């Protein structure tokens, strides 16, 4: 049998933009059972990721005063990250179309899907949900090379559309925006929002002998395939924020057209050149 799905079920009686796939955030939809899986998750991750998250993450989660009890109203935390850093986020109804998706960062929107996961599902969803996108991708937009990164990569769908090199781009923000580390004095810590939000992925990409934590390395990355069903085999490590965003400035198009005639790296794979860490 085939029955619908999480994004369709949550999203009935509801519209988005044919274009945009923008929708105001509706409120009225969050039950008291969602702001208790809210707090939940909440209170779960913030006992977790002390000494695993980098400082600007658990930092931003304050500063935008992300709420610990209750689904957030996205109006109320947009004032604080438009002062910050002239962000803002958009309530989607769950994945988007890519150019859409490149458009929204490109003019410093983030997209977060609305809905939350039941709370049968606490331990892991597999699509984006409002807990994942907001708690873990939206505290570092506060940070404005971070932010400015973002903006950046936004910027690039374009070139990589016309190219036919979205995939190409999608792999450096999922080894960068979804699941990368930073290194400090201090030791290994998170930046990635799917590790951030996750129940247990911070405890392997730390602390297990299992990983390969590679030095961050643009092209290596963009020729460098990932699976979404499962913790990941290679995790990709910056020395600051600054790096993504300088590493990441110069012309795509002739990496594009080189890495279009490679053959990519598995999402197992230690590559002859990496610094292995
Ligand atoms: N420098 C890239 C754009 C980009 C910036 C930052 C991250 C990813 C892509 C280009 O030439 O298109
Ligand atoms: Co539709
Ligand atoms: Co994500």
């Amino acid at each position: 049998f085939v029955v619908p799905d999480i994004t369709t079920r949550k999203n009935v009686g509801l519209s988005h933009d044919a274009n945009d796939f923008t929708l105001p955030q509706p409120l009225d939809r969050y039950s008291a059972e969602d702001h208790a899986t809210w707090a939940t998750l909440y209170q779960r991750q913030c006992k977790l990721l002390p000494g695993r998250a980098c400082d600007e993450f658990m930092e931003g989660l304050e500063r935008l005063e992300v709420d610990a009890d209750r689904v957030p109203d996205f109006n109320k935390l947009n004032q604080k990250l438009m002062a910050a850093t002239g962000w803002k986020i958009v309530a989607v109804p769950g994945l988007i179309p890519d150019d859409v998706f490149f458009e929204h960062l490109a003019n410093r929107r983030f997209p977060v899907t609305w809905w939350l996961r039941e709370p049968h599902q606490l331990d892991y969803l597999q699509e984006p949900d409002v807990f994942h996108d907001l708690f873990g991708h939206v505290p570092l937009l506060i940070n404005p090379v971070f932010a400015d990164y973002l903006e950046a990569y936004g910027k690039g769908g374009v070139k990589a559309k016309a190219l036919g090199a979205l995939p190409m781009l999608a792999r450096l923000y999922w080894y960068t925006v979804e699941f990368g580390l930073i290194n400090t004095p201090a030791g290994m810590r998170i930046y990635g929002a799917g590790i951030l939000s996750s129940k247990s992925e911070s405890i392997y990409c730390l602390d297990s002998a299992s990983p390969n934590r590679v030095g961050f390395d643009l092209m290596r990355i963009m020729n460098t395939r990932y699976r979404i069903d499962t913790f990941q085999k290679t995790y990709f490590v910056i020395d600051s924020f600054k790096q993504l965003f300088d590493a990441t400035a110069p012309d795509f198009a002739p990496l594009y057209l080189q890495l279009a005639d490679a053959q990519p790296w598995g999402a197992g794979d230690v590559a002859p050149d990496d610094l292995v860490l």
